[PDB]
């Protein structure tokens, strides 16, 4: 685990494939680039 300095509730995450998609815990929502910090 990398500590990465992103909003609230977002994390960096990939799975099985190894495109790295980040999620929020909040809404789950999912990017596949890194979120703005609007929030």
């Amino acid at each position: 685990g990398s500590p990465s300095p992103l909003p609230p509730g977002w994390e960096e995450r990939q799975d099985v494939l190894g495109r790295t998609y980040y999620v929020n815990h909040e809404s789950r929502t999912t990017q596949w680039k890194r979120p703005s910090p609007e929030d």
